[PDB]
């Protein structure tokens, strides 16, 4: 057999992770071939300056900034094959930069040798399926030779990410601002907010981070908005919480409550698309972003050609760790170890028993727990280890307690590893001080 | 006989009305469908707000920005079938804003009755070619169904633009500068830079007109550089004209002659680059951007592939005049009216003679003749009816003596009408004090 596998981000590197335990345990696996779009892997923890279009034109994937740091513990998202302790020859405090985790990720598939299996600077065009010969053709563009070509495969596996596509919204006055529009996508240095009354525009993750981050370095003011509900957090006195946004008028802003301010600069926060440049109809995943993704049989094959996949198309609680539970099922029903139900109708009913019981409470706690059961769902089917994925809940739901406390200082606490036990050391250096971002200055004295 | 036309700006535009032209005339003609991405037609000229990734999640085409007017004088692109005075129903100064020139392409495409030809929001995903059945594929994405669909074709006609793919080289400095840095394709309002000392990288249009927008709406300083050799305008007394870039080291910019000084922003007007995401290798024009575009016979038949046409591939004195004399030409080629050459080797001489003829002189005025000469040589082939090109590069030389006259205050000229013989009165407002950019307050009277 061959398999591509589409993206070199933390779930196509746990793809080719996967296959390659398989043969360290004397399978026979078959030819991988892995396409990346970017110089090098690390998908969304690869960081560059750059921003709309890259070096050689295609799309920019990094959503990334300067600044970022680890949002959820990473206690939650350790791998269980490859522990922090392993790694980095000690234990680390709880939310590390990203330098040090993209440190993480690539030094489990550097010492795996499997980078000999990517072709990097090779974004995918096309992906087509032939009945009549049971394969799929990948065709890529390889930069470096600046040279289209096609091969044939038995299986693609697509984990090329969906926080990457912006969802941008038009409002009123948008077009006729003044000063500075630029979506969470395009974000990168906070810096250039110092001193500036900022607009923050959404209700999620990256309302939450990029306005601290406008914060912690030097923002005059955020005011966020929010359709539905307020974030809610207690936060700092620069920071006003306001209902919908109605229109700009100058740098006037208005919103739902009739109130106004002023802003220098808008910053949408207002999340992503599933979006697959490359794919046809018959092939192309379309779902909203949730825990129970659509047409995903146990939430990794395609329901319309279960011989491709899909990685880490779900909404994230958990992240690392489920997308290797994935890695190691997708590789076990490639080798022929896990069956495919032969009737769609069964792979359709999977699918929807998945999408009641994620609809069937709202509660936060009730989410991450649904995820927590879909990781464990599918580590019991394969050799993947099976770790305390209620030890991950338990940072998870510590890590909610210490955002409600205080939404500044959350990244100022410790969790135990759930793979080796140990309590984060109290990082040196708190959050609001740590303006280095260097994996250098976090991991020396 | 069914040809593909790929975009809807000037270029595709004019080869829409150059076939309904010929059927008003009673010729039959193929069937024609017309593929654009954007939403609407008219190409760069299509103003949007956004930048890097558009509503549907597609590279933006738009390279304009608020307040940009007209850089040559509307006399050397006057319509040669279709006058200012005609369109809008009295004479107007010689350089109009963005709104007004697009309602004037607008006007002429209106009253032809191309529109019906014409799938919006469908950008082309592929187009391949097989020489058994000598038909092209072209497969489409449909956004607003959100489905992807092929048909297949005789003749694709490639009018796709090369001013939209940023060419955005890495200097030192780049990615840890404490500003805001944007590629001109990037760049939206010159207001955003009021008070900032703005370092602009480039030595052609974009670095003329933005600088000068920055200028016009309230930048505290501009720092233009050079690699090769200097615009070497008369500046203002805030504009300051440097060599080579060498590094950023924190806000201070360093140049080639040893001189620093500090910035706040950086706009990179460097360029563009000739690329096509959506062809295979033996399909995809490779080129400078230049007079004498590579591999196109008559500058538009493709060398290796001569079914397919390319149109506005060259670098541009002359703008639309040429894309209706291009697109005449190649439709005669497609009825027959004009016979292409049999024989690969003499295609490729008419190229290398082209080259050659295009080097053999440095001279401003020979590179304009040059390319109003190749206007001549198509109008000549075709029933598109000549008109005063010479008139046209008097226009040109003159405005060529205004800028180095007055960088600053070029605009404020007129020029006689080629097609008229009018000349055209002088602007209600001059330009540094004309803020507002809309065709409304331009045609006030
Ligand atoms: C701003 C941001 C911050 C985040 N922070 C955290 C965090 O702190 N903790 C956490 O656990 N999770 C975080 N995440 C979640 C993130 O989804 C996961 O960490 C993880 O990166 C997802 O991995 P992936 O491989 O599925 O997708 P990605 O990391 O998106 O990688 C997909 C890969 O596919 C490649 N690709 C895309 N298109 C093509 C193509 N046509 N051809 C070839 N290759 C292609 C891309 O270049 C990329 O390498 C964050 C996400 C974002 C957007
Ligand atoms: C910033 C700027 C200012 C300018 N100002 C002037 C001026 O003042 N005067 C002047 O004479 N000229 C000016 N020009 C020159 C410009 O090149 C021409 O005026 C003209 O717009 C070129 O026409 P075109 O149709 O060849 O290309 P474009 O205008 O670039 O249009 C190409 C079309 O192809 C579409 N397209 C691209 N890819 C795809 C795809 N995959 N599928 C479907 N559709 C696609 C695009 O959306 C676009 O509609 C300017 C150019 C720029 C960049
Ligand atoms: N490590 C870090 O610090 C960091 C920083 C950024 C992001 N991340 C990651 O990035 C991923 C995505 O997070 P995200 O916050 O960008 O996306 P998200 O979780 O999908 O949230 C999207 C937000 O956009 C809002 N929204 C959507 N459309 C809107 C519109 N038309 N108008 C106003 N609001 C609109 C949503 O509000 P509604 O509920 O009203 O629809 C929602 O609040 C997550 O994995 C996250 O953890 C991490
Ligand atoms: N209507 C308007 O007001 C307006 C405004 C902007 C643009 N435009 C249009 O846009 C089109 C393109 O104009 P343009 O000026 O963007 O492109 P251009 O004419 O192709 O010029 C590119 C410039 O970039 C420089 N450059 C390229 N690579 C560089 C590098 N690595 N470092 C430094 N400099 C580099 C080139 O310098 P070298 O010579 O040294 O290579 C050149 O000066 C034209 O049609 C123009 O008329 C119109």
């Amino acid at each position: 057999k061959r398999v591509a596998v589409i993206g070199a981000g933390p779930s196509g590197l746990a793809q080719l992770r996967a296959f390659q335990s398989a043969a360290d345990q004397g399978a026979e696996i078959p030819e991988i071939v892995c396409f990346e779009k970017q110089a090098n892997w690390g998908g969304l923890w690869n960081y560059t300056w750059r921003t709309g279009l890259d070096e050689n034109g295609e799309p920019v994937h990094c959503s990334m900034y300067r600044y970022l740091w680890s949002n959820g513990p990473k206690e939650g998202l350790e791998f269980a094959d490859y522990s922090f302790e392993e790694h980095f020859g000690k234990q680390i405090a709880s939310y590390p930069p990203r330098a040090v985790l993209f440190d993480y990720i690539e030094g489990r598939v550097h010492k795996a040798d499997v980078r000999k299996w990517i072709r990097f600077n090779s974004p995918v065009r096309w992906v087509s399926y032939d009945a009549e010969t049971a394969k799929f053709t990948v065709t890529a563009h390889n930069h470096e030779t600046d040279s289209t070509y096609s091969a044939a495969f038995d299986h693609v596996i697509c984990a090329s990410g969906h926080f990457s596509t912006p969802n941008v919204p038009f409002y009123e006055g948008f077009d006729t601002f003044n000063g500075r529009i630029v979506h969470a996508h395009d974000f990168r240095d906070a810096r250039e907010f110092e001193g500036k009354d900022v607009l923050v525009m959404g209700a999620s993750y990256s309302a939450e981070d990029i306005g601290s981050q406008c914060w912690k370095y030097g923002a005059k003011s955020i005011t966020s908005c929010y359709r539905s509900a307020p974030m809610g957090y207690a936060w700092p006195d620069n920071w006003e919480e306001k209902p919908a946004l109605e229109k700009l008028t100058g740098k006037t802003a208005h919103f739902a409550d009739g109130s106004t301010r002023d802003v220098d600069a808008i910053i949408l926060c207002t999340g992503y698309k599933h979006f697959f440049s490359f794919l046809p109809d018959d092939l192309r995943l379309k779902t909203a972003n949730r825990l129970a993704t659509a047409d995903l049989y146990k939430g990794v094959a395609y329901v319309h050609n279960p011989a491709m996949f899909y990685l880490g198309m779900q909404d994230q609680w958990f992240t690392f760790n489920m997308f290797d539970a994935q890695a190691w099922w997708v590789r076990d029903a490639i080798l022929g170890r896990i069956t495919l139900p032969k009737d769609k109708a069964a792979m359709l009913a999977d699918v929807a028993e998945r999408e009641t019981r994620e609809e069937a409470s709202d509660d936060v706690k009730y989410a991450i727990r649904y995820q927590a059961d879909y990781v464990k769902e599918l580590v019991a089917e394969t050799d993947y280890p099976s770790f305390d994925i209620d030890g991950a809940c338990d940072a998870f739901f510590e890590w909610k307690k210490h955002k409600a406390k205080d939404i500044m200082a959350f990244r100022d606490n410790s969790y135990k590893s759930v793979i080796t036990g140990t309590m984060a050391p109290v990082h040196h250096t708190p959050w609001k001080e740590a303006l280095d971002d260097s994996m250098e200055a976090y991991l020396q004295n």
